[PDB]
């Protein structure tokens, strides 16, 4: 009846983990864990994973290599046990299609059967008080047929990624199907169309690229309030931001210093594109000079100020700050391509009472009163950096909170 740990999702967080308990688990005892993940059949932001989708980082970055190369869990053993090893060498890229990585984290998390959930959401997380002290926690979930379930646990891993960006001017044509954030755009991509695309990052970037190529009969208009597109920042002095040392100097550091290097190293992952994809869009608007053809608009330094359900479509009235103009066009769909939010807190609503920042370690620092350890993943990049929200550093940290966690329960 009562775990030691349980983990509110199961994707590449703590799936990381799931392998670093079991590596820990022979000399130090194997614990008695679950990860609950409210996808019914898993999938690595599976509405995402378009045809032209790169993974944006070293295949050498997977969920072990940066700890232990010699683990099965590595990128290269599972191209080798697919018989595709000398084929992926072949291809000569440091960077698999999204969809081939998602392939690998499934085939990963098919080695943790015993320890996964699928289709449950954790809604709570309720304390267990007993002489005063909260001695273990109650995880409440709900399955996919709508049953509730409760569970018992002495630590809790809260790992749910984040949640859609939606600008406020949008908010009220939530229920709208024509309207949706890039997250769910398999969803809804599945006869002459105007498609509009807020936002300038990669994921517009892929949105907008994607429709060029797949949709021909749709018109694409990028809008972004922002001049231009923005190449991401990779090159190797300053890739050495997403390296694990520097979680410990970030941490190290006072608040203002952390926010100015914060700031400083924004364009490594926020608002930028990959250069080869900026390259391929200038040339898509290029050949449109050439042909006289515009079936695309870029539209950049623009804003919506107001955007209106109708009969017709979503009219959208556009802000030029270049002319300081305002115009008014309608759209068949709205794509949200806007990125997400960090913060997670009905969840941990139950515990307010007894909480705070976050530990080096990832525990959530509580008083006295709470004898339980609760760890949360990817809620962290205001104080151990850029690689929080990222595969970056998943290994070093899996290591970090898996070591905290059976000191912890010793
Ligand atoms: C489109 C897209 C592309 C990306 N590409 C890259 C990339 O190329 N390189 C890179 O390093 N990073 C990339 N990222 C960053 C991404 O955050 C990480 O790669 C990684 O997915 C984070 O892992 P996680 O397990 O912390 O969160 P997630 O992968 O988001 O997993 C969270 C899990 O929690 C589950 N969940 C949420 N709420 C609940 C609930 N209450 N109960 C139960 N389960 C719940 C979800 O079903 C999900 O499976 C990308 C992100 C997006 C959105
Ligand atoms: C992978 O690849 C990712 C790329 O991420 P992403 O493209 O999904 O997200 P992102 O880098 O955060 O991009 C968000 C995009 O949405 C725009 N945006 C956000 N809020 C907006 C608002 N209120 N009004 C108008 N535009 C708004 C941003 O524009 P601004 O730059 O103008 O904020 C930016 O162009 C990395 O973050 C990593 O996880
Ligand atoms: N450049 C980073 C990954 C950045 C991912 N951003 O989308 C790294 O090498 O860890």
């Amino acid at each position: 009846v009562v775990h030691d740990l349980i983990g509110v999702g199961f994707g590449p967080s703590n799936i990381a983990l799931a392998i670093a308990l079991q590596e820990r688990a022979q000399a130090q005892g194997a614990l008695e864990v679950l990860f609950l993940d409210k996808q019914g059949d898993y999938r690595w932001h599976g509405n995402t994973l378009v045809s032209q989708s790169e993974l944006q980082i070293s295949f050498l970055k997977d969920l072990v290599s940066l700890r232990n190369p010699t683990s099965p869990y590595s990128f290269v053993n599972y191209l080798h046990k697919h018989d595709r090893l000398v084929d992926f060498i072949n291809l000569g890229t440091f960077y698999p299609c999204r969809m081939e990585f998602n392939d690998y984290l499934r085939w990963v998390a098919s080695h943790f059967q015993e320890q996964s959930r699928y289709g449950e959401e954790v809604l709570r997380i309720e304390p267990m008080l007993s002489a005063g002290q909260v001695e273990a926690l109650r995880v409440i979930s709900r399955n996919a047929d709508g049953e509730e379930l409760v569970r018992t646990t002495r630590a809790l891993v809260v790992s749910p990624g984040g949640t859609p960006r939606i600008p406020q001017v949008f908010r009220a044509l939530k229920g709208d199907g024509r309207v949706f954030h890039h997250s769910q755009y398999l969803e809804h991509m599945a006869k002459p169309m105007k498609i509009a695309i807020i936002g300038g990052g990669q994921s517009a970037a892929e949105a907008f690229i994607d429709l060029n190529d797949s949709y021909p009969s749709v018109q694409a208009d990028m809008i972004l309030r922002a001049s231009a597109l923005k190449p991401a920042d990779d090159s190797p002095f300053v890739n050495e931001v997403f390296a694990p040392k520097f979680t410990d100097l970030i941490y190290s550091r006072e608040h203002a210093e952390r926010e100015r290097l914060l700031r400083e190293y924004h364009n490594t992952n926020y608002s930028v594109v990959d250069t080869d994809l900026i390259e391929r869009i200038y040339g898509v608007f290029y050949r449109q000079k050439v042909s006289g053809i515009p079936r695309h608009a870029f539209r950049c330094m623009t804003t919506v100020e107001r955007a209106t359900a109708t009969a017709q479509g979503i009219e959208l009235a556009l802000r030029d700050a270049g002319s300081g103009e305002l115009s008014v066009e309608t759209y068949d769909a709205v794509i949200l391509a806007t990125g997400y939010e960090r913060q997670l807190r009905q969840l941990l609503e139950p515990l307010a009472e007894y909480l705070g920042e976050i530990g080096r370690d990832y525990r959530l620092q509580t008083d006295e009163r709470c004898k339980v350890a609760i760890y949360a993943q990817g809620f962290s990049q205001a104080s151990h950096g850029l690689s929080d929200t990222l595969l970056s550093v998943l290994p070093v940290r899996a290591e970090e909170i898996s070591g905290s966690l059976y000191q912890h329960l010793k």
